[PDB]
């Protein structure tokens, strides 16, 4: 009943779902086609931003609407940390979430931005429970791992849903009077963890983001328990995109089906290169 | 709800001066004085400092004395941490708990968990966000913790400034950075707001450590806190009858010069304190 | 006062953009755009930066040419420090100097006194105490300075927020504790007072350094900016004539995002800059 | 009333002695030596120091003894911060308030807001910022830290030279580089471009700490101050009443060695120290 | 009457006025027309030495000797620091001056040159006021500062100009019996701080020097309180030399006059390009 509910129920709507990175209308299509949850609209993929650098901002609204007009499926679109003001623009686009995104260059190195004042939902990302809790009380309805963008490595993804999971599970047979230290401890607000303790899971929809460039990568991101899994540059930057994009789907929907994420994953083309 | 009882129970001691007493005849002399109640306790800060060893929660048959000697509500002190001293405390029926940091700490890591208590509890602090995290265990009540036993009030007027201080800031701040504020400070969220939305601690905020004078208890009362404890300053000192008087009128007159001078006028020799 | 005039005199530019131009054309598309005034100088910022060498105050020539092609009002930067530079500016006949960290230091331990010129100076800042001591020198508007020519806006943010946060913390501090602030600030008590009592900078307060987008410059302003300083996102950027309306549309509608998704639409490929 | 009246009355001290007293006897006899006031308190620093404790304000019963039993001017002290300690001290009706390091430090960030109170205050410093930042507080009398109680003037010379020292460097300074000298002060810059002007310090200004001879009193005076304090030199020396008039007439005759010589000659012991 | 005070006073003829750096006879002829009171006849500029590397020692007597025939005014040239035997061909040639400079290579770690030595005048650097007088102790009898040579920069010469008018300053109010402690502190000799105090400025003339570049530049030396400034790669590494030497002989003669500084600024030129 609360507005907040309300964001997280429109965000669990994606479970089950990849969430593509796409820089133009073909690219949204093909998303679309291959079936992505939902699309990520944006200028430059992370890791051509880790490679070119300079600013990375949020995009022209004018590409943003091109994306969302191009497809039937929600569009997300990134903003600064911070910048609040990026997010009113994108929200009066019209589009269906914000991602308060790392990958972006940072806007302001000590708050985020109030989610609450909006009325879109927001994902944000985290490497840890602390963090994650700290974007929900902020207004985050959706979280998903920071991992490494644009690298093609799942190392960091894996250890970032590895720390949330498991401090979730720490939470689930800890003293009760143990708790409060242990809120202290992640500098998160005390009634959100109490709240995650009382689920046994985050208490929004969480997403695997960062590094993930194969089938394999995002079906075993399924199976340490994430919700969905973004894919940002791992498709596009791959040898053949339409194809990965419907194979990374595949083995997202049937993460536990081995014969299945051996047919996607056969003669599937070169992957990113990606940095190690 | 049954929180906001026990912090409306603690509010009815606002404007009043808690004596440590450690029989029934400081306790009567503390009564007698105007205190508003006393902290029932074997020895007083300024003696546990003095001669070491571990400290723990008082006998319940001295407790029970001190109780059935006075008629204002009777407190007792549990190492922080020690629930079932708590539990026991409770069950001896006293009206507040003091989870103190005088007694030997009984856990490193973990205060009690107060809301598990029907009787209301007291804890200490140093800053704002210290206050909030003994609040969000249950804490109905909040005091500086100073330096206790010393005569010396700096360390409280630190505490005081801190938790007044960070108040204040709270005030005016930018709402979109109260999270990081928060996290600063360690602090649950919802009672960050809570304080910037009442201006002041959602508890009852009273001064405690090094209180050894008339003037020290109203310069308390003059930074803003609710009351005084005075642990060691009253009975440790040359006429304790006389000054917890003044105390007590100092708390009750604190603006008030004229009386200020009046109860300070020959009374005696102070604590002697450590610097 | 004549320190009150010039202050007063600023207090015209509010709800403006200042745009820093490098000939004529550009001065009149930034009057054209809106601007409320221009900084003619030689080399923009992101150039100043990415060329190195010493920069120092335009040609009067060059100058004297921008006064010429506009009507409202025109800034030009002397370094810091060099107060034959503003002497020289004064004489053209200028409307502001800004005493401009971009330029090259000239004085590392002094900046100007600006008391001793008729015309009105800005100068940058990051904190408040900054701030205060480039108004006690005689500024008579202050700006951030952000992290000029990046086209990144995160210390512009940090200055403003840092500004803007000491002022709401000085405005609800414990009148006892202001002289301690002073000198933590190591700003000149007076001033300190002042800002206390306004409630906001005693001069008008714009925001700089990589503003390179309609949203930055709202941005700035929702965070409580009287303006915005733009110097390399205009004429750096791919579009300049069309960024420059956009960027004063967004100061004037900052609190409008249908204005602001209306300006920033198709606006054409911002200035790279560095992060 | 204003700052300025607080400041104009601190003036009549100039040239004076001020003596530490624990009684009524010993104010008798500073004042029958030529006190201009005295410091009234249960302990001098030299006490204090040797035997620790909290050293707070004194009971307001002594102070009034002492106030009744002379016509000079009488002091008291008050903790650094303490401003209630400070209200009671006015309501004694005494003359003016030390907020003292001599006594225990009771706020650590803060002084007394002594444009509160109607009595002048005197603080001590080591410096010229530190000085002025009392000032600025409130403060209508400075005096220098030295080191009380110790019957050492090393540290107040060094204090007396450091202000002295740098008000002469601020007269002559380029006046554009008084905006970067007051920030190296931590000093309000109006208060130090009125000392500038000025030439000295804009309140009347002590020499304390350590003064235990009518050399080093003389010495003070030499240096430049407006008076001196004396805390402990006089009372914990072998004859008091006699040092007491020697250091008197060492301050009112600084510059005359003849004189010096007369009242310094069998004085008997000085406080160890 | 002493041999000192006639080296002093030959300096003294120097004041108001701009030293230039020169390499041959067209540029010592350029100076000189443009107003300067003297040439500084040298191989290369600081900017020239700063950039080339190599040491750098005294010019070649030829090329001094086609300097000083070429113009009536006085003429300096550079010894290396501590090379006495530079300063006794330089003096041998009859040249006016002999500037003991840190621009050339440094000769000696650990003297100067015994300027008491010679007949012709000496003017030594300086960052401050010890140094200052101990050059003078030496027999300077001419001071400039160092600034910092070549680059164009002003920053160190305004440094080194405040430096040297601050301690004088501070030593006109200062307590006679500080005076000592003072002179050691400075590492000077103490009658020399002494006569400093007693004449409330240097006992010899007080140059600007080091990255002086524009006329701005130049009057704000003299309004800073010195005699005249030296210009030794602003000029002729600038756009236009002539109009710049005459617009910095103007700037230095009419420093208070801001009317006069605007009109030889304006159109200057490029300026030299220097090191931040």
């Amino acid at each position: 009943k609360s507005p907040f509910s309300v964001k997280v129920g429109l965000a669990q709507m994606l479970r089950g779902g990849v969430i593509m990175d796409v820089v133009n209308a073909e690219q949204a299509r093909i998303a679309e086609e291959a079936g992505a949850c939902a699309v990520m609209a944006l200028e430059r993929v992370p890791a051509d931003i880790r490679a070119q650098g300079g600013v990375a901002r949020m995009s022209d609204p004018q590409m943003i609407k091109e994306i969302k007009q191009a497809v039937t499926i929600p569009v997300m679109a990134k903003a600064r940390i911070g910048h609040f003001v990026e997010a009113q623009i994108l929200e009066a686009i019209g589009i269906d979430y914000i991602d308060e995104s790392e990958v972006l260059t940072l806007a302001d190195e000590d708050h985020h931005i109030n989610k609450h004042n909006f009325r879109i939902p927001f994902v944000c990302g985290c490497r840890n429970l602390g963090e994650a809790l700290r974007r929900i009380r902020e207004g985050a309805a959706m979280i998903r791992t920071k991992g490494e963008a644009g690298t093609g490595n799942i190392i960091e993804a894996v250890r970032h849903v590895r720390s949330v999971n498991g401090d979730i599970r720490v939470l689930r047979n800890m003293d009760d009077d143990e708790v409060f230290t242990f809120a202290k401890k992640l500098a998160a607000p005390y009634d959100l963890v109490m709240q995650t303790k009382q689920l046994g899971r985050l208490p929004v929809v969480q997403f695997a983001a960062g590094g993930v460039a194969t089938p394999a990568d995002a079906a075993l991101m399924m199976q340490l328990g994430c919700d969905g899994v973004f894919v940002g540059s791992g498709i596009f930057k791959s040898g053949d995109p339409a194809r990965r994009a419907r194979a990374i789907v595949q083995a997202v929907t049937h993460y536990s089906d081995p014969e299945m994420l051996v047919e996607v994953s056969c003669g599937l083309g070169e992957a990113m290169v990606g940095i190690n």
